[PDB]
């Protein structure tokens, strides 16, 4: 049920997530700023810096460090205040995604350079991950921080670990994917494609489960904090929530254009969802 809409942004919301704590969200929008909001929907500050659009955004841990992909090939890193402490710059095309460790003190960044890049908390490169052929779409570590998945425009999903080794390539999708999560208790990893589907797949690398229903690309996939939830959200202006069975358990309207994340709140009471109709929605799980 829709709890709030959240306006703001001038241009289309590319991505959300919740502060640590749960009484913040972050927006990521195409604007060139992100903005964070309370619950009420009431916006509290505006991060302007980035010189493109801003294609992801992602808290620490902690809840202390806000991180910013960019269509200008940076990530940006910010406090609390909105103050710019660091850019991350090396891909050398637009950066599409930003993830942080389990432990908050690594950086993950997905970039249409085909690579992965893995920084320190601080801002130094440590890493590229080298292996897609085409743009890297999203990233994400495992809860246990030893396993870290790319999704990627060469319709595949790879899983390498800390040490940047490839470990596994789940193909099945049949057009790009665009998003990518594990499940709270590592076993399932989840991936989103424009080929209208949401995959489920184990850490062997098998496919568990294909989720069919939405009529348009998938732009986004999420677990809810207890793993038995998987929230779905795609460019047919719905978010779809399944079961760890792949049954549809219901869908949420209300975006009039492409939805384009989805994220649930740390306590799982509350689905965020950002859309190409400039706004975010809140959604209560009922
Ligand atoms: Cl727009
Ligand atoms: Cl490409
Ligand atoms: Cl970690
Ligand atoms: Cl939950």
């Amino acid at each position: 049920q829709l709890l709030q809409t959240l306006t703001g942004h001038s241009s289309s919301v590319t991505g959300v997530a919740f502060s640590p704590d749960g009484q913040t969200i972050a927006s990521a929008s195409d604007d060139k700023t992100v903005k964070l909001w309370n619950r009420n929907g009431q916006l509290l500050q505006t991060l302007t810096g980035h010189s493109s659009s801003v294609t992801g955004v992602a808290f620490s841990p902690d809840g202390q460090t806000i991180a910013s992909a960019s269509d200008d090939k940076t990530v940006k890193l910010w406090n609390r205040n909105g103050q710019l402490l660091q850019t991350l710059t090396g891909h050398s095309s637009s950066v599409t995604g930003v993830a942080f460790s389990p432990d908050g003190q690594t950086i993950a960044s997905a970039s249409d350079d085909k690579t992965v890049k893995l920084w320190n908390r601080n801002g130094q490169l440590l890493q590229t991950l080298t292996g897609h052929s085409s743009s890297v779409t999203g990233v994400a570590f495992s809860p246990d921080g030893q396993t870290i998945a790319s999704a990627s425009d060469d319709k595949t999903v790879k899983l390498w670990n800390r040490n940047g080794q490839l470990l596994q390539t789940l193909t099945g999708h049949s057009s790009s994917v665009t998003g990518v999560a594990f499940s709270p208790d590592g076993q399932t990893i989840a991936s989103a494609s424009d080929d209208k589907t949401v995959k489920l797949w184990n850490r062997n690398g098998q496919l568990l489960q294909t989720l069919t229903g939405h009529s348009s690309s998938v732009t986004g996939v999420a677990f809810s904090p207890d793993g038995q939830t998987i929230a779905s959200a795609s460019d047919d202006k719905t978010v779809k929530l399944w079961n760890r069975n792949g049954q549809l358990l219901q869908t949420l309207t209300g975006h009039s254009s492409s939805v384009t994340g989805v994220a649930f709140s740390p306590d799982g009471q509350t689905i965020a969802s950002a859309s190409d109709d400039k706004t975010v929605k809140l959604w209560n799980r009922n």
